[PDB]
């Protein structure tokens, strides 16, 4: 890097390799993305360079795009830790509730304000969300997955995810809406309850049965419109829907509430980011420092 001395190695994202990197000029330390064939789509530049303007304390700022000797890179501010390093530190006691809360909220503001501009992220994860020492936390790479796609596999063979996915996704619906994220959001706050992942299948069809194994495999009543989706199949198995008094204990009903509303099965039925910040789940919010060992 030019104009960056490679500092360590943060990981190997979707995409490509993750740098912490220094800016011999500023002196600004940033996290720098060597972006994967032959040419750079152009419309990948335009739609990533308007994400420059998306800014919001709970965003992961994009400081710069840089489309020179026609590979790419992304330069972001950066953040100490990500929240699935964290969860798995806190395994042992758990994270307690008053700083999954503020997380939650913090989270739910930053998606309000994407979503009020138009932008989905796709694919949150918590090794998306950031964490700093003052208690904040930020999503990373908002708009990138409508700038590139779904690539099955990182870039090192590694394979993506599924955990987080909406079903509205598995059943193969070609226009994601901004409910896709509180779905992932839902999972992932059911993951900091419980200390466990929420539905870690390791292949679509089973990503998709558990979740209908838990909250119920959806029909007509439910979901206006599910039995015409793409992937869906009549031979689906029909299972019973779940207590979510036994899918997050112990959580209180403020908080079980609102999870059920994060993960209704249909999208337009599922709550919106703003909704759901003032649900009384968050009467008594605050704003916690974490215990970060750096
Ligand atoms: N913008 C950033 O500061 C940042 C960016 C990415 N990323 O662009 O990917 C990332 N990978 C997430 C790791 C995904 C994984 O391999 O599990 C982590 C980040 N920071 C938190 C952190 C975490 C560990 C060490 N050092 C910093």
């Amino acid at each position: 890097m030019e104009n960056f001395q490679k500092v360590e190695k943060i990981g190997e994202g979707t995409y490509g390799v993750v740098y912490k990197a220094r800016n011999k000029l500023t002196g600004e330390v940033v996290a720098l993305k060597k972006i994967r064939t032959e040419g750079v789509p152009s419309t990948a530049i335009r739609e990533i360079s308007l994400l420059k303007e998306l800014n919001h304390p709970n965003i992961v700022k994009l400081l710069d795009v840089i489309h020179t000797e026609n590979k790419l890179y992304l330069v972001f501010e950066f953040l100490h830790q990500d929240l699935k390093k964290f969860m798995d530190a806190s395994a042992l006691t758990g994270i307690p509730l008053p700083l999954i809360k503020s997380y939650l909220f913090q989270l739910l503001q930053g998606l309000a304000f994407c979503h009020s501009h138009r932008v989905l992220h796709r694919d949150l994860k918590p090794q998306n969300l950031l964490i700093n020492t003052e208690g904040a936390i930020k999503l990373a790479d908002f708009g990138l997955a409508r700038a590139f796609g779904v690539p099955v596999r990182t870039y090192t063979h590694e394979v993506v995810t599924l955990w987080y996915r909406a079903p509205e996704i598995l059943l193969g619906c070609k226009y994601y809406s901004t409910a896709v994220d509180i779905w992932s959001l839902g999972c992932i706050f059911a993951e900091m309850v419980t200390r466990r992942a929420l539905f870690p299948g390791d292949s679509e069809i089973d990503q998709l049965f558990r979740i209908f194994r838990t909250l119920g495999t959806p029909d007509e009543v439910v979901w206006p419109g599910v039995t015409s989706m793409p992937d869906y199949k009549p031979s689906f198995p029909k299972w019973a829907r779940q207590d979510f008094s036994k899918v997050v204990p112990p959580l209180d009903e403020d908080g079980r509430s609102l999870l059920s509303q994060m993960l209704h099965y249909d999208p337009n039925k599922r709550i919106s980011a703003k909704a759901a910040l003032a649900h009384p789940f968050f009467q008594d919010v605050t704003k916690p420092v974490p215990h970060l060992r750096l």
